[PDB]
Parts: C-alpha cells; structure tokens; sequence
C-alpha cells in the first residue's frame, strides 16, 4: 500500500535529450530517429519576442547555424523546418538510443512525467496534470524550455507536452509535439494570462475511490444525489462539471468498492461542505486532484 | 518557478534491474557488473519466513535454482553468498549498463528516489524521505521486494535502499545494500510495527525556504527566536530537535532569502501554535518535511 505522486521510469526520454543553440540562446532538444525537435523560439533575441516573424526570423538561418549536442557528440543538422510553434532539425545521425514512442495531443484532466532538462542534461522527473485552464503546474527554471512530458504505457512513449514558457503567475504553458499549444498560448510576450484554474473533479472522486481502496471510508455518507445537483454544488466551489463521460469512466472503480459513482459525489459535496476537521485522506489534508482513473488503477488495483 | 516533489531521472538505474526467481517467489533484483543484489528471502516459503534460518536454507540450494532474467536474457548464476540480509549472486555476463556507483548508507531526515518495480521491470519513480523512525512512506504492491533507492550526485549513482517488507501500518522497511536494516526491523514473519514517527524540523524549515523563494511569504513575521525556546517548541510539538548543524545547513538559504534560521523558527513557532488560518504554503495545508536544505537549493537554483 501507500499513494505516492509517481512518474513513469524516465530512462527511455532521458536518452533522447540533446543542447539546441543558436546565436546566445540555448535550450533542450529531443532527439528521435534523425530528427531533434525543440521551440521555435530558439531562433528569437529577446526584442524580437514581443512580435516574432518566424518565418522572416528563419529563413535567414542555415543548417550551421544550429548547434546540436548530444552529450559530448556535435550533430550535424542537415535540414530544418518549422511545423506550428516547434522547429524540427534534421540530423545526419538516427538516435540509436530511440525508443518506440508516438505523439499525442491530451485533454485537461490527463497527467504525464515531466523531464525537466537544462542544456540538454536532465536534471529531475516529476508527475504533472494538464489544468482545466491549459498550464501545467510545473517545476522550471531558465533554460528548460523544450523539456519534454510523457506517458509509457507499456513499452512505447507517448510524448504529449514540450515546455516553451513560464506565465506571470508562475505557471507554465507549452505544445504537444506537433507543436499547437495547448491553451490560448502564443509564443510571443504578450498580455495573455492564464484563465481561473478549477479542480479536475473526475481526479479527485478517482483519488477519494483510491483511499476507499486502500482502507479509508471516513468521508463516505449515506447520501446520493443527481449528476445536475452535484454540478449545481460544484461550480460554487470552482470544481470542473462532471460529464456522463466522466461517470462512464469511473465505472470500473465504482465496481471494484461497490460504491455507485453519484454516491461518491455524494460523499465530495459533504466534504467540499465540511472540510476534513483535522482529518487527512491519503495524507493530503487537501483533496487532490493530479491522479487520474487510469492512474489509480495502475498504482491501486 | 514552481516547487515539485522531484526525484532524480531514473535510466543509469533501470539499466540493472533484473527478475530474481527461486521456487515460487518471483522479486527485483540489482545487477551491476558480475553480481545480482537482491533480499536473502528471495530463498524462503511462507513457512520457512515464520522462523526462518538463512545460512541452512542457502546451503540447500544450487546455482540453477537461481533464475535470473535481464529483459528476455537469462543469466547464468554461477556463485551465490549472503551479506547480512542481501543475497549476492555471481552471474557469468558482466552489466554493460552497470553506471559508475557506489553503496552508502544514508541518515534519518535525508530524502531518496525510489524506482518502483514488478518482475524485474521498472513501473514508477517516487521521491522519499528516510523517516526518524527508519520507515519509508512508499508505494508498494506484492512483488516490489528488492526495489532500489538512490540519489546521483554527478554520474555516480548513490545506492542507498534495497526495499524488503510492508509493515502493518502500510508504511515500509528494507536495508542498504551491504544488507544492513534501517531500523530495529528483521527479516522474518513476527510481529513488527513503526515506532512513533516524528517531524524533520530541518527539512520543514528548508521548504518554508523554498516558500519564500517562490513568492509566498505570509507566514514570515518580525521575531526572532533563540535554538532552546524554539527546541522547547519542537518537542512539544513531535518535531525533532534543531541542532546547531542544522542551522549551519540552512546557511546559504538564509543569505539569499534575507530570512535568518531563528527567524524562520519564529514562524514555524507561530505556524505549529496557530496553524496556517485557512492559507496554503507552496499548495499544501500541512507543513511539507521530505525535502532536505540541499533539495530545496538544487531545484530551485540549478
Ligand atoms: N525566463 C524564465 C524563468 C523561469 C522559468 C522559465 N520557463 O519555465 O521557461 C522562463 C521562461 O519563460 N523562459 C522562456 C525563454 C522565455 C520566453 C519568453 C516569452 C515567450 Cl512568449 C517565450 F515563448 C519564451
Ligand atoms: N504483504 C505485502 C503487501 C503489499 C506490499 C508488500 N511489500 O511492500 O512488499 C508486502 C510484503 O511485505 N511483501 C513481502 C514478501 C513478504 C514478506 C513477509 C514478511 C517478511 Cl518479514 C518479509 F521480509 C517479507
Ligand atoms: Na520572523
């Protein structure tokens, strides 16, 4: 037993992270096959970000411009290309190190390791979870932009989040590996700002059916309620609607407790209402809400 | 910004886990270079760990009892010993992947990463801190026995826990990889159970550090303190004492705060008197002691 915040094994990303410079500006890389991925914003001074043209920015680059530094090895870069906010440099050496891995662009709610990278060296590995507002709620310093999040589920990396930039509240905002960002973001210094965050509501009845789990039912009443009166409840406490997804979707935790998931909703309105009274669930004395149906079933059973 | 629960990346690790097999018991293993490390019970049934007596049991077994798998290779095992409550198996093939290493025995208080893993195979990374009572709160199902932790202090990898058992609590007990428990625990089914844990005061003070470093300063408060008022405060409150070294530690966070130790001891003082009054300190509502003075200074400068 036990509930730990865990990451995935990060060995198979760890060989993959490369140092991207060009001009003064260094930054991470990730490095699959022949081709090193990284923010299209490593082509940019500091004045050119409050209105970058990128493409006028590079097309005035050649391949020799980009140094890439895989541990102690200089690539060469042989081609370059930019496909929405990321650049992609074509190497001349296929990673050997490439794991089976695949992209995948997630929803709110979805969690993932974080690989946090400075001058492609990897520094530490946390677990992160997309926030309804499109951050992520990330550990960065200057230089760790490109550092990479990602599933392996089985043996196979699901790349989903490349990290381009820290917003003034002091959250981060990033792309998937097409490079879209996820959220209103730009990579450009603008007046944008994260929108209010909410609770991920379907984490946090995952979590409260993980401490049923392992033992713990003092929370629990002997309550139901409607889907519509728990949502009513909720937004007043600025927690995520509940969809019929999210109740499909806990059905198998719902099986394995026996409790019914509206009972369990139940169970988060009373203590949204009470508070824990000197009380901790799985050692938090908040309820959290950084763990997934999936993952309480990877971690639980 | 930010300030995460962060454990060091896990590769040069989970290139040397292996699967250890004797009769039905299937656990983790740590290969580097010609030797497999994993918990001498590995060698015992059910009845065998009631009252088991290891050097009896190890006599009766060859080599080929030893089924060791390295991802699809079998490894040949062709020396088996004991130290203390490791079990070393030499095998013929050499870890390409071995990483420079070295075994060290850590203190109460200091944190580690811990690779979690099932049939030889790595499933998860988590960061612990060795409790004051010598337990580790993991993560751990059936089949992790033989997990490792460690910490990297360049390229050398610190291997510093080898996992063994879950105690009734659900908290966890296992040694260093000499083999040597951490804590009064042993290696048998008797009846066992965590001591009453304390606080790592240290540690607290240190996060309340990285509080301050990430913008979120209102606990901080006008008063000094001196280290016997505030150790009267510790104990009544099931923290552990501050020493002097402890102050010492905490040096380079108090130069680049402008937060002097005895100062944050004031308001740790104020915080274990009056609680938190509905705030939240870095997104928690309990005060956070599982990462050192020098966790605290590598992620939020390096
Ligand atoms: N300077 C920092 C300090 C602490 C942590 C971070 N961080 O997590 O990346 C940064 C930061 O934002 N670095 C980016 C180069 C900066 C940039 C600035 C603006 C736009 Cl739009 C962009 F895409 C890029
Ligand atoms: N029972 C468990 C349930 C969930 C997770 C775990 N776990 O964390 O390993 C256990 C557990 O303790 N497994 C050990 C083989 C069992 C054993 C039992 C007793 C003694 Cl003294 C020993 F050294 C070993
Ligand atoms: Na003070």
């Amino acid at each position: 037993s036990g509930f730990r915040k865990m990451a995935f094994p990060s060995g198979k990303v760890e060989g993959c992270m490369v140092q991207v410079t060009c001009g003064t500006t260094t930054l991470n890389g990730l490095w699959l096959d022949d081709v090193v991925y990284c923010p299209r914003h490593v082509i940019c001074t500091s004045e050119d970000m409050l209105n970058p043209n990128y493409e006028d920015l590079l097309i005035r680059k050649s391949n020799h411009n980009f140094l890439v530094q895989a541990g102690n090895v200089q690539l060469r870069v042989i081609g370059h290309s930019m496909q929405n906010c990321v650049l992609k440099l074509k190497v001349d050496t296929a990673n050997p190190k490439t794991p089976k891995y695949k992209f995948v662009r997630i929803q709110p709610g979805q969690t993932f390791s974080v690989l946090a990278c400075y001058n492609g060296s990897p520094s530490g590995v946390y677990q992160c979870a997309m926030r309804p507002n499109f951050t992520i709620k990330g550990s960065f310093l200057n230089g760790s932009c490109g550092s990479v999040g990602f599933n392996i589920d089985y043996d196979c990396v699901s790349f989903c989040y490349m990290h381009h930039m820290e917003l003034p509240t002091g959250v981060h905002a990033g792309t998937d590996l097409e490079g879209n960002f996820y959220g209103p973001f730009v990579d450009r210094q603008t007046a944008q700002a994260a929108g209010t965050d909410t609770t991920i509501t379907v984490n946090v009845l995952a979590w409260l059916y993980a401490a049923v789990i392992n033992g713990d039912r003092w929370f629990l009443n002997r309550f139901t309620t409607t889907l519509n009166d728990f949502n009513l409840v909720a937004m007043k406490y600025n927690y995520e609607p509940l969809t019929q997804d999210h109740v499909d979707i806990l059905g198998p935790l719902s099986a394995q407790t026996g409790i019914a998931v509206l009972d369990m909703c139940a169970s988060l309105k009373e203590l949204l209402q009470n508070g824990m009274n000197g009380r901790t669930i799985l050692g938090s004395a908040l309820l959290e809400d950084e763990f997934t149906p999936f993952d309480v079933v990877r971690q639980c059973s």
